[PDB]
């Protein structure tokens, strides 16, 4: 809507106070004008009609329990925006400051969050498996990253190209979590998963096998469920990405780590210049090698490390 930019204050899902960019016109709306063409957060009011209504608040203070998932969806969209702009010179997901829209309170006890082709959608969880999913900065940035993947490489959501699509989202979801630098790790969803169990997550990049996902190509899932294993076989690529950044010896293959920022530059370039809708894992390796070549030279350690990492997870 049309109005004046203001700054509200509230608490997120985990109880943390933060400032949020709002817009005043009779009510205060969750409309951030400071980023691109706007960041907009909506109330789906426990239903599945989207987007629902632009979030409106009488007094610019967002401390009610009902408010917390909106606060975090709105704030973490901003953080994700800032990551892509400041780190990769990318202005929103289309590169031309497309509006970022998110709906919270989607359905009842909905244990998921997704990008629907046009906007973000967040369930509140059932309180046992998940709490409201926008509380997870890695979840927010994972799912927002699909918007850019769909706009750039366009990796189809099935079989190996799908698993790459998923790994890309885990990779940048994690790098945004490190960017924000609040309890960062290489695990996915730890801040919103199983409130009664500490130390767990839904997936691990550092050790995919912790939660039954493959960490080697020879262990890939070959079946038809999960669209040919897109959320399973992502572990193979997540492990490769982890090794490129952190190093290690995996199934006897040693990798020299080159750190998170170079990981991010290599995979961003691969995503936006070399991958295609039907890329497979071998093609991902080639794209990552070419990207690292472009950035650091054919003879660099960075290139050697990318090759070692893919060797380590069995991808030729
Ligand atoms: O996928 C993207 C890219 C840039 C900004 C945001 Br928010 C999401
Ligand atoms: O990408 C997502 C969506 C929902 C939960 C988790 Br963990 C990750
Ligand atoms: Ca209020
Ligand atoms: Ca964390
Ligand atoms: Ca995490
Ligand atoms: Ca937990
Ligand atoms: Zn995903």
């Amino acid at each position: 809507i049309t109005g004046t930019s203001t700054v509200g204050v509230g608490r997120g899902v985990l109880g943390d106070q933060k400032n949020i960019n709002t817009t005043y016109s009779t009510y205060y709306y969750l409309q951030d004008n400071t980023r691109g063409n706007g960041i907009f957060t909506y109330d789906a009011k426990y239903r599945t009609t989207l987007p629902g209504s632009l979030w409106a608040d009488a007094d610019n203070q967002f401390f009610a329990s009902y408010d917390a998932p909106a606060v975090d969806a709105h704030y973490y969209a901003g953080v994700t925006y800032d990551y892509y702009k400041n780190v990769h010179n990318r202005l929103s997901y289309d590169g031309n400051n497309a509006a970022i829209r998110s709906s919270v309170h989607y359905s009842q006890g909905y244990n998921n969050a997704f990008w629907n082709g046009s906007q973000m959608v967040y369930g509140d969880g059932d309180g046992q498996t998940f709490i409201p999913l926008s509380g997870g900065i890695d979840v927010v940035a994972h799912e927002l990253t699909h918007a850019v993947t769909d706009y750039t490489a366009g990796l189809i959501y099935q079989n190996e190209s799908g698993a790459i699509n998923e790994a890309i989202s885990d990779i940048f979801g994690t790098l945004v979590e490190f960017y924000a630098n609040k309890n960062p790790d290489w695990e996915i969803g730890e801040d919103v998963y199983t409130p009664g169990i500490s130390g767990d997550s839904l997936r691990s990049m550092s050790d995919p096998a912790k939660y039954g996902d493959p960490d080697h190509y020879s262990k890939r899932y070959t079946g038809t469920q999960d669209n040919g294993g897109v959320h399973i076989n992502s572990g193979i690529i997540n492990k490769a990405a982890y090794l490129i950044s952190q190093g290690g010896t995996h199934y006897g293959v040693s990798v020299v780590g080159i750190g998170r920022d170079k990981l991010g530059k290599i995979f961003y370039r691969a995503l936006t210049q070399y991958l295609t809708p039907t890329s497979n894992f071998s093609q991902l390796r080639a794209a990552a090698v070419q990207s690292a070549t472009d950035l650091y030279g054919s003879t660099s350690q960075e290139v050697a490390s990318v090759k070692q990492a893919f060797d380590a997870v069995g991808v030729k």
